């Protein structure tokens, strides 16, 4: 391999690698902007040692005792119905209501799962507020206690506007205790001195300070039945997420893939891709027709086309190619359908009947033959009625009006064509033809799929096959080749279509 | 690869190096020139340990103790309304301005993101100033306390030139504690003695030393309820930026970057180097026309030029190569359009002509054909009115006025030039031609865009390509010369055009 | 490669290696020679630790009361107006001189950066001398104390001639804290004992002993409110520079980089080095021209040089060569101008008409041609006035004076020179001349740049290219024989010119 290629490679491939990490960018840029800011808060202390005092502040009983003092078993979470509601009320300057609630008291249904109940608060105004917990509407106000259905409450300073919902959760005790110590962590900081890092991580700047100071000043009374330096403050700027490296992870990750994908379609491409890979086996190529970006001829409709200049460069080389030819028979056929045959042939035959020449045209694909659509038709009495013998050689012949040349359609679908191409009177049409004409034109099906064509080439003076640009491949192409060649054919050359431009050539 | 080849591609972009690295040098040279330089004063004193004291010098009780003595709670800055003004100023020697605020007290407006008030304050006089927080203009006096619209300000000591503006902010003490302890280090410097080093790095450097004497006496003030051997002193060599290290890998870095985009250049590189490889292929190159940096001929404007010179060279290699040719009919053509045939073929013609010979020249680029302008026109009756049938083939010849031999122009654009040039008249006028003139020389369009080219070389005896130097690649030239073979047309030789001079070869 | 190859080179070379290396080695005696002598003081103390007081020995305290006890703020250096005039002093035995100043008091302008104010001294006589700090000129007496402008100044026992000069500065005390730091260096030397070697480094032998004896003394007085074992003594052998290595160092750079710029000339080679780089192509080298280091013909002159003995087995050579030619005729030519043609040509022509032979020379060169000048002429009915039809064939033959042989001048420089080198007139003038002499040399202008030659050699039975030795390369005279082939031109061989002996061979 050889840097140009990749670089071409990569040029060609330039509209999906762009796309590709531009949709990671965004998810990126999303997940930056929307996930939830998560400060932390600090504080340290002096130890008057310091490797028990990591496991006694971790322990159960300070962060218990913490937990009792400030009541961090009554979980209440905002209530936002997408994945992204929380994100977008921060970011369009919405400010956060919360609530007071000093007492929780749930009925405890306690089954064999779902061990923390829970219910929903929507605030109605100010004072009061509705509570449904599976369905039970209840009404509450501020101030006054509620003791109703099982349900105990306490709710002190609701601040938020109306219409708000509030998800509060009574999770048990040690469930408390696990998330507290989840997002906690001590440090020594120079593993020999009294000074000690206490660090709590939380998404409520001012809680966790408070809760931090609370373990602070449990974990000091505790010991004297230490001295606090630096008492707990929080760090106005988040943590996490850390929006340039998230940025940057996923700007990285999709250039990669992008290049991974391409590179796995570069390994996958078996089509044919420059004239040079059939003229390696020996095949001569005649012509290389471009995409005409552009029920009727090209030849006609847009005589100035791209793809109508190389028909006219292929005029010129045939008609280099087909002297000493044993007559002035040319049979266009390809080796899988969809590949250009009828394009080719038709467009042929129009360029060459602009030059003042006689051209009759076969439609000699008697299975899915359309030139007849594409001439202006009278479809009765094509090549099937004269083939069958119920048609004269002169009944057949029509005439393309936009075009200058006279065809032949192929009629009614037979039962049996490849046994009707095996008529002597296909080759008393043909020798009969190639008295009153300078040039006849067969198209054929493919010959990968059929035999028609192997048939109608024993009396084709020149033979030529089509390789879409893309689709085929060297092997179908030797191996089209090969087949004409076992029954006889002998195969001038090839026809390149459908070319496009890529840079990697 | 060698040695050389390398030396001679960077010699002949040296330009590009140049003014690559030149840019970078002087963007290296401005920032080391106007990045604000930075102060570092230290100071000593002595542990009567000294891990711990680490963590209690940066604790937030000495530092906030500090920051509420000298009121670095108040940030005020020297307005410059560009990125680079403070330079300037400073390089221009002026001398930066100061105010001694004792109290200042600002609305706190504490919003979601702009904690840190801040007020635009602009020097009237000695004495005068104004404030703009939001747009409320205030006028205040030094001396007297302002106690006006929630805004609490004392000045004194004003002293910059009248029209100054400072911006005041009152930063929250944990900021302005933050930005004190990034720029404060602490070490032992013996990892045992009691001697520890303080550092403060900053932009003042007295504010700096009035700051680290505050640090240090607070610190003993506090352990007697140590020893300060060195007070702090500033550095008078700033420690940042570092201009020669700066200025060094701008340098450094300009290189590299221009000898990678000169070997990327070089890599990607695919047109002609040399006739060595036209010749590897097996293609003649019989000249190499220079350029021309001198609507006229330059065989006649500048008979004295290079590329007439590299012309004649053509010519005489023509007449020896011409030899025992079927007719006296010479065609130029090419791959690409814009590579220089019509240039060739007629300076040929002129060159060729000035010798005493009958030439004929012939503008059969029935598309974009400009002959006529270049020679003097009388644009009827050009070659398509005659292969249409229109005109005669003697109305169609007219003479160059500053040239010596005669010419027939294209004509109207006609809407089918190469069916036009297929017409038996084109060989007629070919061959009565060939019987009154001595020479003739054909310009024709590219091959590897339309075929006229292919249908004009049949009856032409000798055939010649134009490769353009750098534009045109081997690949191209050899595409060429295998369709004009395909169509029974075979080509001489090649001829380079466009040539330059790079030490590289 | 081989040794015997890089040994040539650099015996060729032995010129450019032996200067750079002798000027490197200037160089170096000359730094090594006139830097300033620095001598080293030691000290040992015993401490009674030793960690703590290497920082204590170096503390701004220390070297502080040691600066002010001897005033070292006061910075007296000795004036010489140029880099080495210090040196040159030293070498040529001038003892410096000095002065004791007790006080010293300047109107410290203070501005942005000049802090360190300074005056000079002239000294006049032993007694009085003359002040200037900026234009402002004082006069002073040894003695009693001057108050004047701001200037304070007390001046004891000068030691110089009348006529010298002090600059007088006064730093700051830190600047003069940090130069002492800068050169005074505390070791252990054991790392456990209480020895301490003090060290100190200056240009003044006695003055570095009398510093580091006052600090030893102020640390031993700062202790007590440590053992003093070795005062402080000098060693009277500099300790930098050191001139050996100095001259070692420069004599192996200079030899170095003489070795690196040799290999890169070497590497940058191109031109033909022996008659085998030719020989390898295919190209017969028929003579090897040695320069002649000896407007008129060197065969004549000097009949006996090296070169015309060259130009004798040349004309053997040829006398062979020039057998079952098509006629008499020899063309001289080559690639570039100033390969020695005319040289060539003329003193062959010489050569050969010594022998007996007639011989005509033509100079061709009707762009550059000086063969007039050289052979003594009228200018008149050269070349050019023939071919143009202005003059008869015999009145354009002058005979050399100190020749032996015919000749035929350029004439006047004609517009068309190609163009005229082109009429039938020249090929009759050849055959005309090819009847009444024995040899015919013509002289032409170089292939690369005209096509001259080209013409010419049609009409040439023999042809010769010249080749400069260094010049040309083998590219240059292939792309030529190339050219001439191209153009119906047999060369028959080359000729390498201006050889000179390389021992690399
Ligand atoms: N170079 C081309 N440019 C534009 N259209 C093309 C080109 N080649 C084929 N086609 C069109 O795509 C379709 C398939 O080609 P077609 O020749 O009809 O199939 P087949 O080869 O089986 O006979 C056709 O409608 C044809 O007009
Ligand atoms: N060696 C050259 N030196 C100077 N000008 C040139 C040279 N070759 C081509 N040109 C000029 O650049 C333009 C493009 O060349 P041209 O021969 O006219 O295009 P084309 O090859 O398509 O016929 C022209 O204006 C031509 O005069
Ligand atoms: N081997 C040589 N020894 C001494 N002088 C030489 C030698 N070769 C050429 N020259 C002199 O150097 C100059 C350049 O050579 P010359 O033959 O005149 O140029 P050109 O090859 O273009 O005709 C001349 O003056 C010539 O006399
Ligand atoms: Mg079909
Ligand atoms: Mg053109
Ligand atoms: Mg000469």
């Amino acid at each position: 391999i050889d840097l140009g290629r990749v670089i071409g490679e990569l040029i060609d491939h330039r509209k999906l690698i762009i796309s590709i990490t531009s949709v990671f960018t965004l998810f990126a840029i999303l997940y930056a902007l929307l996930a939830t800011p998560i400060y932390e808060t600090d504080a340290l202390i002096q130890i008057e040692q310091s490797a028990p005092e990591t496991a006694l502040l971790q322990s159960r009983m300070i962060l218990g005792k913490t937990i009792d003092d400030l009541n961090l078993q009554i979980q209440i979470e905002q209530k936002y119905f997408p994945v992204i509601g929380r994100g977008l009320a921060r970011l369009m300057g919405e400010k956060p209501g919360n609530i007071d609630i000093t007492r929780l008291y749930l009925p405890d249904s306690d089954d064999i799962s779902n061990n923390t109940p829970s219910i929903i608060l929507t605030v109605k105004d100010k004072e009061n507020y509705s509570i449904n917990s599976d369905g039970i509407q209840l009404n509450g106000v501020v101030g006054t206690l509620l003791n109703e259905k099982g349900i105990s409450l306490l709710v002190n300073e609701i601040d938020a506007k109306p219409g708000d919902q509030f998800v509060i959760t009574q999770l048990p005790r040690l469930k408390a205790i696990s998330d507290l110590l989840k997002s906690f962590s001590v440090a020594d900081l120079g593993k020999d001195t009294g000074m000690l890092t206490l660090t709590l991580t939380g998404d409520n700047p001012k809680r966790i300070s408070h809760i931090l100071d609370s373990i602070s000043q449990n974990y000091l009374a505790q010991n004297i039945a230490v001295r606090i330096i630096d008492n707990a403050v929080t760090d106005p700027n988040p943590v996490r997420p850390k929006k340039t490296i998230i940025i940057v992870i996923g700007v990285v990750l999709g250039l990669i893939v992008s290049v991974v994908l391409v590179l796995f379609q570069v390994f996958l491409r078996r089509g044919i891709e420059s004239p040079e890979q059939l003229e390696e086996i020996g095949i001569n190529v005649y012509a290389s027709i471009p995409i005409s970006e552009w029920d009727t001829l090209l030849a006609v409709g847009n005589p100035a086309d791209l793809a109508v200049e190389a028909i006219r460069g292929l005029r010129t080389s045939l008609h280099f190619a087909m002297m000493e030819a044993k007559n002035n028979v040319l049979m266009i056929s390809g080796a899988s359908p969809s590949a250009g045959m009828t394009f080719i042939s038709s467009n042929l035959a129009a360029t060459i009947a602009i030059t003042g020449k006689k051209v009759l045209f076969i439609d000699a694909d008697l299975r899915k033959g359309y030139a007849h659509k594409m001439f202006g038709h009278k479809n009765d009495k094509g090549l099937s009625e004269f083939l069958s013998g119920q048609a004269a050689a002169e009944m057949i012949i029509d005439k393309v009006e936009g075009g200058g040349f006279d065809y032949i359609g192929r009629g009614q679908i037979p039962p049996n064509p490849a046994e009707l191409l095996m008529h002597p009177r296909f080759e008393q049409l043909l020798n009969w033809a190639s008295q009153n004409y300078d040039l006849i034109i067969i198209d054929t099906p493919p010959i990968l799929a059929v035999t028609d064509a192997a048939i109608i080439g024993r009396y084709a003076g020149t033979c030529l096959l089509v390789a879409r640009f893309e689709k085929n491949t060297v092997k179908e192409i030797d191996v089209s080749m090969k087949r004409f060649e076992q029954s006889g054919v002998v195969v001038k050359g090839c026809i390149l279509n459908g070319v496009v431009k890529k840079a990697s050539s």
